[PDB]
């Protein structure tokens, strides 16, 4: 019935494990447009087109900092980019606009014959992701852009932590002992200012600023996370409804939040 769901019905294992269903490769973008550099991963084997997201690090960081969400995401059907900003010390407002230049090539790319995601993106349905700054540049690409499907930013951070208008489902991945954007001042209070979303807030209990990194000792946790947001709201799969809504009742999450969820009858 639902065109866009893709692989076989989801279990807490399969979302928990280091690889989806799906088959990964991945290039590196010959001449990036409007962003520093990037790195596309997509699924071989998906069997229809799929959504596509951008991810952007935090200041001074890299591509290398949010590299594991790629074959993470991939693995589960979407077409995934992680982006190099044009510089390391770009601003929230600037990795917003690099951001979804980078969704805009991944377009241009499923429309170029030599490319090998000639035709398996879904250009209406997208997603945005990032670490800090580039968390906080997703939310702004959110909030200029209502037509995208999903948010999934990680230790946001931005000059205003007012993101009201945001009508785009988002989760929001926070550590708990952040001290470079502190919950209490920078990812609580821009997930008490959304109010016509779906939303979700995950801490992660003990965490650092790079809790949601490559490298993090959660992978099961928030790639599970990660991937059912994504699935629930970018494809509509309902399957995926109880893994994106509940609350994990784990030891890893010091903070669980959520509001318009669940569908009601
Ligand atoms: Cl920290
Ligand atoms: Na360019």
């Amino acid at each position: 019935t639902n065109p866009y769901a893709r692989g076989p019905n989801p279990t807490a294992a399969s979302l928990e494990a280091s690889a989806g269903p799906f088959t990964v490769r991945s290039f590196t973008v010959s001449r990036p447009s409007g962003y520093g550099a990037g790195t596309v991963y997509y699924p071989t084997n998906a069997g229809g087109t799929v959504g596509a997201i951008a991810i952007v690090p935090g200041y001074t960081a890299r591509q290398s900092s949010i590299k594991w969400w790629g074959p993470r995401l991939a693995s589960h059907g979407f077409v995934v980019i992680t982006i190099d900003t044009n510089s390391t010390l770009d601003q929230p407002s600037s990795r917003s606009s690099q951001q979804m230049a980078a969704l805009r090539q991944v377009a241009s790319l499923n429309g170029t014959s030599s490319s090998p995601i000639y035709g398996k993106v879904d250009t209406a349905r997208m997603g945005v992701m990032g670490w800090s700054m580039g968390g906080g540049g997703s939310l702004i690409s959110a909030a200029n852009n209502p037509s995208l499907k999903a948010a999934a930013p990680q230790a946001p951070w931005d000059s205003s932590t007012n993101f009201s208008s945001v009508t785009v489902p988002t989760l929001i991945f926070a550590c708990e002992n952040d001290s470079i954007a502190p919950v209490n001042s920078s990812a609580l209070p821009i997930y008490d200012s959304m109010s016509r979303n779906a939303k979700q807030f995950l801490e992660i209990n003990g965490g650092s600023h790079s809790c949601a990194n490559s490298g993090n000792s959660n992978q099961a946790l928030i790639g599970k996370k990660g991937v059912a947001w994504m699935k629930r709201f970018m494809d509509n799969d309902t399957r995926y409804s109880t893994f994106a809504c509940e609350n994990p009742n784990s030891t890893r999450v010091s903070d669980f939040r959520t509001a318009n969820c669940s569908h009601h009858h």
